[PDB]
């Protein structure tokens, strides 16, 4: 039969890389689909889409027809332009940050996770990360941002980093494995499981 | 919009693995596909399939509104049961080798390319090398394998190998990227071509 996996904007390429290796080994086909983390759920509930695999990081229990499992964890950090305001301070705390305008990723549904709530009053949602930098860069703000999108602009100086007092070494965020009752049977499943947690503690 | 790739049964899974790691960070789906090489080019001709990129070891410069490039080559071994008659004879021909019985590939539509097209005229057919390998333990015949398949097996010796007076180290075998018009314009896929090639290569 057909599988459709789904993997938010959160989690790295290099991570769908490992997902569909050993996945096609025993299937036929592998439907794989980027969403915004704030996306990502909203979209498994539709049985519309007939999503069989979903891995996210945004959370929720009460999912039903799914099960839930966890994968491992992958990294954010709180970015802002290098000459942004708060680098200044080696001090700004939760209630600072929610005083400046933060660069959001807005839902297609309207609803906020509370993982994705944003913090600060002042707000812009955006649909992406790519359009949340393309602000940020440019000193519109600050947001929350994975690793991989910002690993490079951190290392050349294209933007800076405010989020080493509240958690060193970056924001860890565990990455979540949504998946159908019925894969339960199978081993191919469990093989991936195993692998794509190996896979996601290799990212540190 | 959305992509389909094909991958037949010759390419090893990993390869598929940094496929999709590549397309997808400038995509929203991606969906892969397997199928046998017998298979493969049959399926792209199907206007009805979609196929947007198809990634086969099967020939032909005739396919019709496709493009054609080279990413590599894989390997290939003809196998049979360790005690198989004719690893006594160090010097089998091909006329030596026709005379037995062949597990062949057999096409869904019954048309034989020149690449997969039988060479021993007492011929068994199969859809699929975990089966064509069933009957060639049980020494039912010989046939042709991907490395993949046949690497575990030759290892620890439940399959010895016919093919090293033809070719030393295997029988090399292009593999193939027959790709839609429409993605002559766009970088990806030239990234996700530089890539694939790359990756191809580290597979010896
Ligand atoms: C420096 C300190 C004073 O400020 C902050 C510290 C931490 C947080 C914070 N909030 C929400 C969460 C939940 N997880 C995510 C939310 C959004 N996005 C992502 C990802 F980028 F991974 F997709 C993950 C984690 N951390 C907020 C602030 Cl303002
Ligand atoms: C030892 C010698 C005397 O015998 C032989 C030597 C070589 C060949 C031979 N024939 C066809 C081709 C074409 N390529 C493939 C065909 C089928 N399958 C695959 C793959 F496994 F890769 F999918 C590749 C390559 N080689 C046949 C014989 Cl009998």
């Amino acid at each position: 039969r057909n599988l459709r996996v789904l993997l938010d904007t959160a989690i790295p390429p290099s991570f769908c890389d490992t997902v569909s290796s050993v996945l096609l080994d025993d299937f036929n086909m592998v439907s794989l689909i980027r969403t915004s983390p704030a996306d990502s759920l909203a979209t498994i509930k539709q049985d519309n889409a007939e999503i069989d695999i979903a891995i996210t990081i945004d959370e929720e229990l009460k999912i039903s027809r799914f099960n839930q499992c966890v994968l491992g964890y992958t990294k954010a950090f709180v970015v802002a332009h290098p000459q942004h305001p708060l680098c200044n301070a080696s001090l700004h705390s939760i209630a600072s940050l929610a005083n400046y305008r933060q660069i959001s990723l807005g839902s297609r549904s309207g609803q906020h996770s509370n993982l994705l709530r944003p913090v600060s009053d002042k707000v812009l949602f955006v649909e992406n990360f790519d359009d949340m930098l393309r602000l940020v860069e440019a000193g519109v703000g600050w947001g929350i941002a994975p690793h991989y999108f910002v690993e490079e602009r951190l290392r050349n100086g294209t933007l800076a980093v405010l989020s080493e007092l509240y958690e060193p070494g970056g924001i860890d965020t565990k990455v979540y494995c949504y998946y159908n009752t019925a894969l339960e049977s199978e081993r191919s499943f469990l093989r991936f499981l195993e692998s794509a947690r190996q896979r996601l503690r290799e990212l540190g």
